[PDB]
């Protein structure tokens, strides 16, 4: 009996909104760091964002309490090009939209300053599961309760999003564009994706 | 020799004390939230409580 866990691929997409607030007496650093909230992403704009795999949309407007615009005063719907970055890990070739720290103009003010950016984060990591394969595990450390296969010849996904705190979206022949740092032209395969509380994954 | 751990229940008592500051500028959301530090329940107190 096999007990090798069965492995493939994942790609996650995250929305980080942070601000800097370091002006204190006259001009301070470091004063105090925003909450730093990570949230997901709007999947359909996120796909065109995917599609385009060099062109994301920025300047978020989404809170619990009312949505509102965090940025570089950029508007919601205008994209940035996601950078392609290098690390030392041979499991990711991270994307990042907006790749450096807010403005933090470190100005005289009284109080502090208010600068504030968002990043886009597109990753691909690698994903294990058990044999019973009702639930699986991320290289990233992610943790999440559904079964890797399903609708694909099997039931429990399907095109509306619809769970318990979780999202069941089947999308036909999406045909990422797999490959941000260069655009390719694949086949338009399947795929499934998840939103989460704090971030969206996808895989075939 | 059993193995099986010793099961029981246990019923516990946290208290949790937070801020809010957001109105940057003119008025700003989530601009900076509290240390939200928890405390423990006070003696025989939170137990009227649970009375």
């Amino acid at each position: 009996k096999n007990i090798v866990p069965h492995i493939f691929k994942v790609r996650r997409y995250r929305k980080i909104a942070t601000s800097v607030t370091v002006y204190r007496g006259h001009r301070e650093s470091a004063i105090t760091n925003k909450y730093e909230l990570p949230r997901p992403v709007p999947l359909y704009e996120i796909s065109h964002m995917d599609s385009t795999y060099q062109c994301f949309s920025s300047m978020k407007v989404n809170v619990n309490g009312v949505e509102n615009t965090f940025t570089d005063r950029d508007d919601v719907n205008t994209t940035v090009f996601l950078q392609p970055v290098e690390g030392l890990t041979d499991n990711i070739q991270r994307y990042f939209s907006q790749p450096v720290i807010y403005a933090e103009p470190g100005r005289v003010e009284a109080t502090y300053r208010v600068r504030t950016t968002v990043n886009c984060e597109i990753v691909d990591m690698i994903a294990r599961s058990a044999e019973p394969y009702n639930y699986f595990v991320t290289s990233l450390g992610d943790t999440v309760e559904v079964s890797p296969f399903c609708y694909n010849e099997s039931s429990c996904s399907t095109t509306p999003s619809n769970k318990n705190g979780l999202s069941v979206q089947v999308v036909l022949n999406h045909t990422v564009v797999t490959y941000s740092d260069r655009g390719t032209s694949p086949t338009p395969q399947n795929r499934i994706f998840v939103e989460t509380g704090a971030y969206t994954l996808s895989w075939a």
